[PDB]
């Protein structure tokens, strides 16, 4: 699957927002499909596309709004992968002491990854890569310092990336995990 | 977790097979312990070390025989992560058409991973970075030809790693799902 549009064809950006003031910022000056230079990302890598094959249009109308939110429609049950019986593949694992993991948002919500884990593995839309500092303000990696229980398991494929990383959506949130001595941030 | 050994100290190959014509080549003239020079890997990821923070003696302690194998202890239920009640974390997943994944090994064996996850995902011992090649001999990618079911869960942390990729089992060896026009290999 690829999108018929050439390298060199001028109608790309067909159904995006085609703004001339941000097309050299944003993929077709629109912001909700990242940035035209990719800052880090955590060779046989050429198999996956941003847009999953997909036009950007095409993209913009399969994954976006779609229902009425006026946002990313996310996948099913918190993005877990979804067994053949309907049920997500996820157990209580027990988080052992040194254990990195890291989360891409603010200490407030309650999901992390095994550190560094590669961006396109963890299903996110592309409106996240939008970032000029090195590392995000609301990036962060913590590693395990007291032994914790999360419900973890494979990510969905969505949004155009392959997925199957892994996910840990924790019982308490983050700030709370740092609190009780649970987590403890690094820096660099 | 660091090995107490400087990068000034000639004690680090304590332990080790301490080959004088190897040295070069493999870490401490040691072929278990992979090569000096590592090739292809699929800045953050300093957190991990090859060894998971021990020297090379002690990684050997902990990690290879130990029981009469003459080989690497592999971690227990084909390395899915075991949840907090004895049970992997594991169910059957049907893989979409054109889903890429890859394996690490000749089309005799029965497992397989998402398509380019990281090295350090898999949890595989250092003397598979043996390669001179720029791709191995035995490194393989597949798409998916025609939707099947493979047991499909989190890998543990083993042999220093962080793990925390996905494997799939299939039933059927890669070659049969060759064969019964499931997996079609590419070429680069
Ligand atoms: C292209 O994007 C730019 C940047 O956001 C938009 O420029 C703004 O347009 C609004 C219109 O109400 C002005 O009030 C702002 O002052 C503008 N800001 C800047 C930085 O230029 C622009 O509207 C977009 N183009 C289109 C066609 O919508
Ligand atoms: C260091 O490794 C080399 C390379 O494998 C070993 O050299 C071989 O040693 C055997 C000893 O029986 C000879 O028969 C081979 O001809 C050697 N091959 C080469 C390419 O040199 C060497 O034995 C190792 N050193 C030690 C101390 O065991
Ligand atoms: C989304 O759909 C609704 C209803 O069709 C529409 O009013 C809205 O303008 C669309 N776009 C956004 C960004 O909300
Ligand atoms: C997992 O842990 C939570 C919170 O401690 C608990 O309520 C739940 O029953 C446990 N078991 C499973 C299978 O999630
Ligand atoms: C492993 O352990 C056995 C029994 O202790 C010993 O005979 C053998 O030499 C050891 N090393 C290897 C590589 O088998
Ligand atoms: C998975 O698939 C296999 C083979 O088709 C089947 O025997 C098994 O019962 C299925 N269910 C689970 C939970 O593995």
């Amino acid at each position: 699957t690829t999108c018929p549009y050439s390298r060199r064809s001028p109608a790309y950006c067909a159904g995006t927002a085609q703004n001339r003031t941000l097309s050299a910022t944003y993929i077709c000056g629109d912001s909700r499909l990242g940035p035209v230079v990719l800052p880090q990302f955590f060779p046989i890598l050429d198999i996956y596309d941003r847009f999953g094959g997909l036009c950007p249009g095409a993209f913009l109308e399969k994954w976006f709004n779609q229902t009425g939110s006026g946002w990313w429609d996310y996948p099913p049950q918190n993005g877990f992968s979804v067994d053949d019986e309907g049920n997500i593949i996820a157990a209580n694992l027990t988080l052992q002491t040194g254990t990195f993991v890291d989360r891409f948002g603010s200490e407030y919500g309650s999901f992390l990854a095994p550190a560094a884990a590669p961006y396109l593995q963890r299903s996110l839309p592309p409106s996240n890569l939008n970032g000029d500092a090195k590392f995000p303000w609301n990036y962060h990696v913590y590693s395990v310092i007291k032994p914790f229980a999360v419900l973890a398991g494979p990510i969905a494929p969505w949004f155009g990336q392959p997925g199957q990383g892994v996910q840990y959506q924790t019982y308490e949130n983050v700030a709370t995990l740092i609190a009780d001595g649970y987590l403890k941030a690094l820096d660099e």
